[PDB]
């Protein structure tokens, strides 16, 4: 059933530089549950666990390419729990 | 703005009986933010702080007239933070 | 990959009473996922997720036959984490 | 140096009961670190972990002659880290 | 009543620069409560909330003539919890 | 006993450039307990507390000689939990 989510909505110089695949590796790596997408406005990342490190890590790792200007989050609820990490 | 909250949906012997009192003595003693109300499904707290330990006290501490048949939770979003704890 | 969860030990009269489909229904009621198996020293849950609204409503919904006389809480790490909370 | 603690304080017929060696064989079990005492107005336990499990617990297996009435919660700063629980 | 929060002490070239007002906005765009001040040693930042999110952004988002060389942290007990973020 | 912990492995230019002696500062300001060691690939930390604000600020405050390529992170438990941050 439902439960409690983060969604980021990150913003920048965001595509065609490797982002959504960023983000999935790096979500990967820290067994992270949700999905990436980029829907016209940045990019959506939702997740099931805390954004922090990954956040933390998004900044520093950021793609040579890309930029991120800046980050917004907030909570959302989650319809069904996420199993995976998936692009979208 | 937004931020995750939680609901708990109380149900037995829980009106009639200073049930709504008694969760806002319960609410001010753990410095608690949100609400309580009977819709005819029970009683419903929202409440802005994670709900264990009010939980545990709803249990241990129930009026006499009182019963507690189940408790039932989910997440949900604030639109606004409250700041008191009232009956509605 | 590798995720902290909970293990609680539950001992008591605990077989024959109802106790690990008991646990079923109130890991699904919190959306809870992990296991719960009889191992002969008493009812063993494996979680993903705190324990604590899980252990408020075990003690205070005891099916009617069972005793819960102790239960011990250690963490431990998962190896993959659950999708489902299962009886096995 | 400082850290977020918890102080609570227990009312009731806890004095006299064995009361503070239970309280302390449920901090061992728990991995708890602080204190507890009985200063005149009850029993005050102090801890450097959260105290969800420990009240849970507090409540279900109170001694057999103990009774206990209310249980009040507040946060406080360590000025040092306890590194066992104790007895004071 | 009281709650537990986190003092935050920001030192560099933080003042002249814009820093209370970009503060402020970080703290609107994460919700998040209590105040900022400059006292003559830095910038302290106080708040109801974790941390975390508001550090990575504070570092990330820095105002082009502000420079960041320090940040401590502390907890402390609100005497009342804010339901603002101020600049004071 | 027990308890849950977070392993960090931090990868880069970590050695010969005050990078243990770094992570121990920042370990004593932030109040935490555990260890650092080089072991060959890389530099692990070991914490009894959540890694963030110290993962944060291991990367804004990087000592100048040194530079971090990567940092991952795992969850593992304590056998005995430390009182102290050591160098080992
Ligand atoms: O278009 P992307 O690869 O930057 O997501
Ligand atoms: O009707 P109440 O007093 O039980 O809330
Ligand atoms: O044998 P059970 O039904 O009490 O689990
Ligand atoms: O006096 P005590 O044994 O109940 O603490
Ligand atoms: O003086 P401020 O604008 O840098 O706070
Ligand atoms: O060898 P270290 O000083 O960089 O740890």
């Amino acid at each position: 059933n439902t439960s409690c989510g983060v969604q980021l909505r990150i913003r920048g110089k965001v595509q065609g530089v490797g982002f959504r695949p960023f983000v999935w590796q790096l979500a990967q790596q820290l067994n992270l549950h949700g999905d990436v997408c980029n829907d016209g406005d940045g990019v959506e990342v939702r997740l099931r666990e805390d954004p922090e490190v990954f956040l933390v890590q998004l900044y520093q790792h950021c793609p040579p390419l890309a930029r991120i200007d800046s980050v917004e989050r907030e909570p959302f609820i989650w319809s069904a729990l996420p199993t995976e990490f998936t692009i979208r």
